[PDB]
């Protein structure tokens, strides 16, 4: 289900292995297409998501990336929390919040809060 | 500075590795000295945090906990973005968001938010 | 003359010592008012312009700037080749080259030509 | 890698200090053998090259002579942008631009533009 790839709703992409043990592991690629745009993706879900008295409910996630690989350091990460919806039309609902090291004085103003929705499929189109 | 064992001001505690690659690996434990409140932690880390335009700036970093171990699944994950402040008041500031798998009539309340302090000492007693 | 401050026509500027060796020193910053923007620049200039078959001529000069800071690695450089104009309309009038490190077989696409005319003044405004 | 002697495919030589800084620092002789044709030169290299979406990638890289020494003044400047590129052949493959200062009217005709494979070794022999 979670397994895969995932897409914004604003030219972001990422590719996620969701293991048995509750492990997510994979890559964030902050501009598709861009091959230089990509940074390591963790996080953890919840590998047994059924209850009896919530039927069809989403399967809680999160992970984190830092803004950090060989072409960028924005000195900041993003963390995404969220859920799993599956069927026709699977997606991620998430809230993000993202912080950039600050000194003392401008802590008050390092954390950005923000929503993605990830779905499986974006509109595309040949060249 | 980051790897090592920190505290919130409410009972938790969390140990983690902050390896060269920029990775967090550890444990958290909801309660402190309560062995079944144990739940594996994974997140990143600003692994070169220096900026000359701003010195003194703390390490950006977030990590995600899913609450699902061998003692309870609370069908939720929290994620905690922030950053480490070093020196002799060492801490972590961080802010947090708590989503939990919801029915679809029910997203719009899946996710708590808050915020945590963590530090390298609390008060202690002898038992 | 040349030293101080200097405008290209879309958004970049840089700040330079010309020093009686005939040395260029400065910071370039690719995004005016943004202080994450700002690479180390060195250069050279001829330090004695005068000829006597040539009354009027520019000054020559040449810098480089690898686009390497705390912030971003393009994994490149550019060199700007030009002439420093005087007089109330001043001017660097520039050809510049950027070459981005390739492997072997993309090497024929490693360089890109262009050209920066810099001002010492640009239009500009109250925020 | 860089550090070192290098010799175009014409009769010139440099030798130059990459330092950990970023800096390049030397002196470029464009006729070898001639201690009256030696110049200062100066520049820029990416001091971390290394890249996961192109491995093998050269390392970029520019620099700039003046051409005013106690012997010459040519009224121009010469910058070079390329990358450099390890192993049993190591080179240094730039492009060059040669700006003279011009009167305005001739400043249509100020820069010259050509290439330059710099390598550690050319064929020598004794005297």
């Amino acid at each position: 289900g979670i397994t895969g790839t995932w897409y914004n709703q604003l030219g972001s992409t990422f590719i996620v292995t969701a293991g048995a043990d509750g492990a997510l592991t994979g890559t964030y690629e902050s501009a598709v297409g861009n091959a230089e745009s990509r940074y390591v993706l963790t996080g953890r879900y919840d590998s047994a998501p059924g209850r009896g008295d919530s039927p069809g409910s989403g399967t809680a996630l999160g992970w984190t990336v830092a803004w950090k690989n060989n072409y960028r350091n924005a000195h900041s990460a993003t963390t995404w929390s969220g859920q799993y919806v599956g069927g026709a039309e699977a997606r991620i609902n998430t809230q993000w919040l993202l912080t950039s090291g600050t000194t003392e004085a401008n802590a008050w103003k390092s954390t950005l809060v923000g929503h993605d929705t990830f779905t499986k499929v974006k509109p595309s189109a040949a060249s």
